[PDB]
C-alpha cells in the first residue's frame, strides 16, 4: 500500500502464507474451522519471529567473534509495548504481510490490537530504556538490555464512578510468543546470612539462596539485520526448599518478579523493593563477568564492558561489583575501585526530594550486610578525598556523605553512584546545569569532569513509522526514506512550508488520524467527540508536578466564558487528558476524579453544545500513546519549571504535527530553541521566576484576591458545584492550592489562559497553524534517540556506531 | 535394529532429520555449536509432538461428526511417566527416529533420559489411570482424561544417612512440550458463599471465584491413528482480585494446583485436598455438560455421557451434577437424579479404613454449603429407601448412613459413590468378593445388580515393548506382532516351552536385561551388583501391609545362616527393595532406614562376599520401574491376605520374565490360576486363615517363643546390632511387631522363608527356571488393560470397542 511499509514480494507473501498455516496447524493445533482471531494473531507472531531468529543467532555469534566493547544496560523498567508491528517495520515485511494476511481472509491490524502489551515500565524511565535499546541495535552496538521479568506490569486503569480501579495486568496470560527462557543459564542470588572474617579475607555466609532464570527477547535493529538482547530475570525457588507448606512457601522467594512497583517519581522504601533491585544487579553481573572470561586481569576490564545505571534502582551495582572483585577474585582494593569506577556510569532522572532512594540502614544490614560494609568504606575513603580538598569544610563532609544521620541512618544511593562513576549525566540541558548549581553542586566542585548532559530522545520508528505512516510516506514522497535512521534530514522539509501541495497533506494526515481516532473512541468506550474541534491533549502519568490541575482551571474558565456568554463564537475543542496514577498516590487520585466530574457538567450542558468536550482517556499506555499522539493539535506540557528533568511525550507530539503548549521546562527549552521562540506557544515562570517567588513566599491567595476568574472557580469547588451530592469532595483540592502548593499552580494561571487564546486564534487559520507545524515536524531530528545514544557512545561508553547492515540473514 | 521398532524408511529418516534441524533452529533458537544434550531432546521431541498433531485434530473433529458416547475417566492422579518412547511406540516411528538421530550423531538412548518424568500420582492408583488411558485410544473410545495439572508432582526421594529425604519435583522447570494450554477454554469455580432460598429455587451467593485454565495432552492409541486428550485443569486468580499484597494473594488461589498431596492409601483431611477435589469435578462437569449441549431434555445425556470416578476423590460429581441439573437447568429432582445415577459408575481401590474418605461436617458446610444440603437430601431419600425394604432394621439405617455421627460429624464418600452411580467395581476377583461379603455387604444387599468386578491390567505397549524390546523381539520372532495389542496370542508361546531354542532366547533377553541394569547401578549411584546373581526385587509404595518387613526378616535370616555354615554354598541373591513413603507416615519412614542399616551390614562382611547384596533402589518411579522390572528374576509380592485389593506392579513381572513369590492376595490369585499352582511361589495365610487368626486373637509373641531363627532376629534388633551407635534406633519397629502389628508378619515368616528356599533351588537349574518363565509369560494375556477397558465398555459404559484404523494422518 503505503512505499515505507516495505515490497510485496511474489515469493515472499507466498512463503509468509504457508509458514502462517504451518503454525495455526503444528504450533497452535488448530484448523481455519475452530481458529480464534487469537489464535491467527499467534500464528502471524510466530511466522514474523521465525525471520528473526537467523539474525539472532547470528548478531549474538559476531559479537562473540569480534568481541567488541559491551555495552549493559541495566534498569528495573522496560516500556516495551507491543512488539509486533515494531519487529515488522524494522525487518521490513510490514506489507508483505499485510498482504499474505489479506489472501488468507483477515485484517492484520484487526490481529494486532489482540497483542498485550508489555508494560514493565511506569512512564518516562521506562520507555526511554525501550527507544534507547531500539537505537542501539540500529546503531550497531553491543548492547545488552537487563532488568525483572514482571508477571504482572503497570496495572489496568479502569474508571468507575469517576474514580481510577486498579486491576492485575495478567500480560502473560496467553503466552508471550517473542521470549525465550533460558533454564539452562539460571543463576544463584543471595539474601541474608552474616559475614565472617577470616585469615585472607571476608566471607558472606549462611544465606537465603534464590535462583534467577533468564528470558531473552529479541530486540531488532532498523533494517540492518542487528538483532540485539534484551534479558529478563525471573526468579525461582531451589529445590532445596510440614512437607505440603514447604512447597507452597516457595512462592515466597519467587514473590521478588511478581509484580513491579507503581510508583512514578516516588521512593517507597519497602523491603521487596530492594530485593528486585539486588536480584537484578546480583545475577546481571554474574552473566556479564562470567561473558568477559571468555573473551585473568580485570584491568582490561573497563575496556571490554560499560555498564549503565538507568537511575539509582540498579545502584547497589557498584558494591556489588566491588564484592565480587575483592572478596572473590581476590583483587585489591584500590585496583577493584578504579576498575568499577571506570566502568559504571550514572544517569539522574530527576531533582524531586521525594524521589530520592534513601535507604535505612536497618535493612541493607539485614538483608546484604556484606554490602553495608562496603558501602562505609566506599564512604570512609570518599570523604577522605574530600576532606583533602577542602580542609575544615566540615558541612561539606556531611552534606556530602553517602550516609545520611538523623532519624533512623540512611545511605543515599545517588551520592554512591556519583562516588562509583566516572560519569553523571543528566537528561536535558537545563536540568543537567540544575544538577550542578544545586543538588550536586558539592560533587560537581570536586569532579567536575563527571558531570556531563544527553538530552532524551524518542526513537523515530515507533514514534512516525509504526504509529504515523500517513505522515511518514508524505515526508519520504519529498525527501525519501533516509530519515528514519537520520532525523535530521526532516530540515530539508524546512523548503517546502510555502508549497500548497504539501500544506494540504501535512493537514490531510492529522484530519485523517484525528477521524481515526474519534471512531477508536465511540468503537471502544462509546464516546461522542467532534473531529472538527481542536485536540487539546494531555498524557502522562498523573502528578503534581505535572500540574494536570493547571489545564482543569483552563477547562473550567472556559466552560464559564461560554455560560456567561452563550451565543459568541469559541473555537471548537475536545480536550483530552489522561495518565495513570500511583495507588497510594492520594492526591493523584483526586485530580482524576475532579477531571471527570468536570466532564460531567461540561459535557452535558445543552448550551455548550459541540464547542467544548472533556474526556479522560481511560489506561493511558504505551499501545494508545500511538493512537492519540497522531491525533493531537495541541500537546500540553506545563509542568512548573525546574520540575520535569525532561520530558519524552513532549518530544512525540512534536515530531506528529501537533504544536506545544508549555513552560521553559526540561526539553521543552530545547524544543523551542530549535524549532524557534515564535514556532512554540511558550508561557509562565522560567526557574529563575520560580526561586525568586520562593525567596519572597508563594502565597496563593494573593492570586485569589486579584484574579476574578480564578476566584470564581476556586468558589465552585468549594460550594460542590462540580460535585453536587458531595459538596466538599474536593476540599483537598482546595486546601492544597490555597495553603501548600509546591508547585504555585495560581502563579502561572493568568499566563496560561492567555496564551490559550494565542492557540485558538491561530487555529482559526488553518493554513498558518500548519504551516507552524510544518516548522516544528522539520526541526524535530535533535530528538532522535539515535543521536542521544552516538553521544552517550562516543562521551561515555567509548565505542563508535555503526549504520553497517549485517552480512544478511 | 529390531523388527518390532517399525521401519527406518529413507524418505522419513530424511524428513526427520531436516525437522529436528529445523527444530534447534526456529524453536529452541540454537545452532549446532552451542547444543546442549537438552537441546538435543527437545528438537527430538518437537519434531515427533508435530506426527502427532494431524491425527489429534482429525480424531477430535471426527468425534464431533460421528458424535459417539463419550467417556470420561475422572482421576485426581495419572501417573504418565515419560512420553517421547512412549509416542513413537505408538506411531511405529521409534527405528525411524534412532536412524536419524544416528546419522546426526547423537544417541537417541542418551537423549531420552533428559526427559522428566509426569509423576502426577503416588502409586498403583494413578498408574492404573494411565494405563487406561492408553487402552481406550488403543481401543478407539472416545474417552478423555480429566485431572488437576499439578506443577509439582510425587516428591523426588533422596537418601541421606540411610533416611529419606524429600525435595520438590518441579518438573515443569525446563518446560513440558508435550501439553497444549488452552485459555480461551477457561472456566469459574466457585467456593464458599452461602445459601439463598427464592421463589424459584436455591441459589449459591457470595462464592470466591477461583478460575480453571485447561491444558491438553495428545494420548496416541497403538498404531491406529487416534489420539485422544488426557485434559488437566490449572488454577488461576481472577483478575478482580495495600495494591503489592493484592496482587502477591494471587497466590493463595493458585495454590490449588500447586501440588500433589503424597499419600498412598491413606486420608488426609486437610482443606486445600478437598479445594483440589471440588476443583477438578466443578471445571470437568461444566466441560463435559458444554461439550452435550452442542451434540435440551437431558433424558439423553446417560446415552451421551458415563463419568467414571477413580476412587472416592472425584465423589462431589455426584452433588455437583445434581446442583446443576436442579439449580441451574431446574429439573426436578427425581429426574436429575435418575440421570445421575445412570451416567456415574464408582471404581473402588482399598478396604484398609484409614483409606476411606470421611470428610467433617463443619468443612463441608464452609466450602461447599450447597452441596452438604444436596447430600443431606440423597441421604434422606435413600435411608428412606432402606427403610422400605427392611422394615425395623434400625441399626441398618445407621451403618448404611452417608452422615456418619460421633466425635464430629463426617460425610462417607464411598456411600455416596455407591448411592449415586449405576455400577461400583472392586479391581480383582477376591477383592469385588471382599467388597460384596464385608465392607458394602449392606450396599449389596439393598442393590445386588450394582456390584460388578473389573480385575485391573498394566498396557503390554509401555509395559513390554517399550521397557524389553529385547523379549518382544524374540517373541515377535515366533507368533508375529498381533499380541501388542491382543495379547491373550501370547498363549501360543506355550508350543514352545521345550523349544530350546526359546528356552534359550528368553535366558539370553533376561541376562542381557540383568547386565544392562548392573551397569545403570554403577553408572548412576556407584553400587556393586554382581551380574549372576538371583535378582530379587520388592518395588512399590513403603507401606505396613505390602509388607517390606517380612522382606527384611527373610534377608536378615540369609544372613545369619550365611554367618553361621561360612563355607555352605547358598545360591547368590540380590535383594533390592525400593519405594517412597509418604512424609508423614513415620513406620514407613523407619522401614526405608532399617533397609539401608541392613546393608551396611551385609554389603560389609568380608564373609558373606558375593553372595548376599542388599540394594534400596533410590527414587522408585515410572520411568526407574521400566528399567528395574525387566532385570528382574524374583517378584516379591508378599501382602497380607485380603489388603492388597489388585495390585498392578505383580502383572508387569509376570509379563517380563521374572517368577512370582506371594500370597493368595488381589490380582495374585487370578495370576497364580492362570499359570498353574505349580509356577507360582504361592506360601502364607489365605483370606480364611487371617479370619480365624483374628477371632482367636493374633498374639506375635507365640511365633517368637516358637521360631529360634525369628527370636535371633528380633534380638539383634533390639541390641543395636543393626545400629551400633543408637542402640535402640528401632525400637518402635520392634514394638509394633510385638505389641501391634496389625499385618501379621510373624505369622507368614515360616512358611515365607521355606517356601524362598523352593525359589533357590529351582534357580539351580537354569532351565527349568526358565520353561516356567515361560509357562507364566504366556498365560500373562488376561492381564492386559486392553481386556480390563473392554469389559469397562461393554459392562458399565454401554459401548463397543473398535480396532479399526482411523482414515490416515
Ligand atoms: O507515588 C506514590 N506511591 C505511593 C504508594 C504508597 C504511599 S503511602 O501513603 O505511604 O501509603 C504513597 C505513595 C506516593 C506518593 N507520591 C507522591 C507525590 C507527591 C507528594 C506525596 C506523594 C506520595 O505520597
Ligand atoms: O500416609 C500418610 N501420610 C501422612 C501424612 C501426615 C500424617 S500425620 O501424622 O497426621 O501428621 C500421617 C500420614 C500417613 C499415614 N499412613 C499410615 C498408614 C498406616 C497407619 C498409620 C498411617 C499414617 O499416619
Ligand atoms: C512517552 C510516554 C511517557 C512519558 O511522558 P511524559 O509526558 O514525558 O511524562 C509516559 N507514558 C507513556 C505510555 C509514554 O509513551
Ligand atoms: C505399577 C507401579 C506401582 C504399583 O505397584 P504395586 O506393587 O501394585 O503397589 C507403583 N509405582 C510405580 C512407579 C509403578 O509403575
Amino acid at each position: 500500500q503505503i512505499s515505507v511499509r516495505g515490497l510485496a514480494g511474489v515469493e515472499n507473501v507466498t512463503e509468509l502464507k504457508k509458514n502462517f498455516n504451518r503454525h495455526l496447524h503444528f504450533t497452535l493445533v488448530k484448523d481455519r474451522n475452530v481458529a480464534t482471531p487469537r489464535d491467527y494473531y499467534f500464528a502471524l507472531a510466530h511466522t514474523v519471529r521465525d525471520h528473526l531468529v537467523g539474525r539472532w543467532i547470528r548478531t549474538q555469534q559476531h559479537y562473540y567473534e569480534k568481541d567488541p566493547k559491551r555495552i549493559y544496560y541495566l534498569s528495573l523498567e522496560f516500556y516495551m509495548g507491543r512488539t509486533l508491528q515494531n519487529t515488522m517495520v524494522n525487518l521490513a515485511l510490514e506489507n508483505a504481510c499485510d498482504e499474505a494476511t489479506y489472501q488468507l481472509g483477515l485484517d492484520m491490524e484487526e490481529l494486532e490490537e489482540i497483542e498485550e502489551d508489555a508494560g514493565l515500565g511506569n512512564g518516562g524511565l521506562g520507555r526511554l530504556a525501550a527507544c534507547f535499546l531500539d537505537s542501539m541495535a540500529t546503531l550497531g552496538l553491543a548492547a545488552y538490555g537487563y532488568g525483572i521479568r514482571y508477571e504482572f506490569g503497570i496495572f489496568n486503569q479502569k474508571i468507575c464512578g469517576g474514580w481510577q480501579m486498579e486491576e492485575a495486568d495478567d500480560w502473560l496470560r496467553y503466552g508471550n510468543p517473542w521470549e525465550k527462557a533460558r533454564p539452562e543459564f539460571t543463576l544463584p542470588v543471595h539474601f541474608y546470612g552474616r559475614v565472617e572474617h577470616t585469615s585472607q579475607g571476608a566471607k558472606w555466609v549462611d544465606t537465603q539462596v534464590v535462583l534467577a532464570m533468564p528470558y531473552d527477547t529479541p530486540v531488532p535493529g532498523y533494517r540492518n539485520n542487528v538483532v540485539n538482547t534484551m534479558r529478563l530475570w525471573s526468579a525461582k525457588a531451589p529445590n532445596d526448599f510440614g512437607y505440603i507448606q514447604a512447597v507452597l512457601d516457595r512462592n515466597l522467594a519467587e514473590n521478588i518478579s511478581r509484580v513491579l512497583y507503581p510508583n512514578d517519581n516516588f521512593f517507597e522504601g519497602k523491603e521487596l523493593r530492594l530485593k528486585q533491585e539486588y536480584f537484578v544487579v546480583a545475577a546481571t553481573l554474574q552473566d556479564i563477568i562470567r561473558r568477559f572470561k571468555s573473551s585473568t586481569n580485570f584491568d582490561a576490564f573497563p575496556d571490554k564492558v560499560a555498564i549503565q545505571l538507568n537511575d539509582t534502582h540498579p545502584s547497589l551495582a557498584i558494591p556489588e561489583l566491588m564484592r565480587v572483585l575483592v572478596d572473590l577474585e581476590r583483587l585489591d582494593w584500590d585496583k577493584a575501585w578504579e576498575v568499577t569506577v571506570k566502568t559504571c556510569a550514572y544517569t539522574n532522572h530527576t531533582v524531586l526530594p521525594e524521589a530520592l532512594e534513601r535507604w535505612p540502614v536497618h535493612l541493607l544490614e539485614t538483608l546484604l550486610p556484606r554490602h553495608l560494609q562496603i558501602i562505609y568504606e566506599i564512604n570512609q575513603r570518599f570523604l577522605n578525598r574530600v576532606a583533602a580538598a577542602f580542609p575544615g569544610d566540615v558541612d561539606r563532609l556531611r552534606r556530602m556523605s553517602l550516609v545520611e544521620e538523623g532519624a533512623v541512618k540512611r545511605i543515599n544511593m545517588a551520592h554512591l553512584c556519583i562516588a562509583g562513576s566516572h560519569a553523571v549525566n543528566g537528561v536535558a540541558r537545563i536540568h543537567s546545569e540544575i544538577l550542578k548549581k544545586t543538588i550536586f553542586k558539592d560533587f560537581y566542585e570536586l569532579e567536575p569532569h563527571k558531570f556531563q548532559n544527553k538530552t532524551n530522545g524518542i526513537t523515530p520508528r515507533r514514534w512516525l513509522v509504526l504509529c504515523n505512516p500517513g505522515l511518514a510516506e508524505i515526508i519520504a514522497e519529498r525527501i525519501g526514506e533516509e530519515y528514519i535512521s537520520d532525523l535530521d534530514q526532516l530540515r530539508k522539509l524546512l523548503s517546502y512550508v510555502d508549497d500548497e501541495a504539501f500544506i494540504r497533506d501535512v493537514a490531510k494526515v492529522k484530519q485523517e488520524n484525528k477521524l481515526k481516532f474519534a471512531a477508536y473512541l465511540e468503537r471502544e468506550y462509546k464516546v461522542h467527540i467532534n473531529p472538527n474541534s481542536l485536540f487539546d491533549v494531555q498524557v502522562k502519568r498523573i502528578h503534581e508536578y505535572k500540574r494536570q490541575l493547571l489545564n482543569c482551571l483552563h477547562v473550567i474558565t472556559l466552560y464559564n466564558r461560554i455560560k456567561k456568554e452563550p451565543n459568541k463564537f469559541v473555537v471548537p475543542r475536545t480536550v483530552m487528558i489522561g495518565g495513570k496514577a500511583a495507588p497510594g498516590y492520594h492526591m493523584a487520585k483526586m485530580i482524576i476524579k475532579l477531571i471527570t466530574a468536570i466532564g460531567d457538567v461540561v459535557n452535558h450542558d445543552p448550551v455548550v453544545g459541540d464547542r467544548l468536550r472533556v474526556i479522560f482517556l481511560e489506561n493511558y499506555r504505551v499501545s494508545l500513546a500511538e493512537k492519540v499522539i497522531p491525533a493531537a493539535d495541541l500537546s500540553e506540557q506545563i509542568s512548573t519549571a525546574g520540575t520535569e528533568a525532561s520530558g519524552t511525550g513532549n518530544m512525540k507530539f512534536m515530531l506528529n504535527g501537533a504544536l506545544t503548549i508549555g513552560t521553559m521546562d526540561g526539553a521543552n527549552v530545547e524544543m523551542a530553541e530549535e524549532a524557534g521562540e515564535e514556532n512554540f506557544f511558550i508561557f509562565g515562570m522560567r526557574v529563575e521566576d520560580v526561586d525568586r517567588l520562593d525567596q519572597r513566599g508563594y502565597n496563593a491567595q494573593e492570586y485569589y484576591d486579584r484574579i476574578p476568574e480564578l476566584r470564581q472557580i476556586i468558589e465552585q469547588l468549594s460550594s460542590g458545584f462540580f460535585s453536587p451530592k458531595q459538596p466538599d469532595l474536593f476540599k483537598d483540592i482546595v486546601n492544597m492550592l490555597m495553603h501548600h502548593d509546591r508547585f504555585k499552580v495560581f502563579a502561572d494561571y493568568e499566563e496560561y489562559v492567555k496564551c490559550q487564546e494565542r492557540v485558538s486564534a491561530l487555529y482559526k487559520n488553518p493554513r498558518e497553524w500548519t504551516r507552524m507545524v510544518i516548522r516544528n515536524i522539520a526541526t524535530s531530528g535533535k530528538f532522535s534517540s539515535d543521536r542521544t545514544i552516538a553521544q552517550y557512545a562516543r562521551e561515555i561508553w567509548g565505542v563508535e556506531p555503526s549504520r553497517q547492515r549485517l552480512p544478511a540473514p
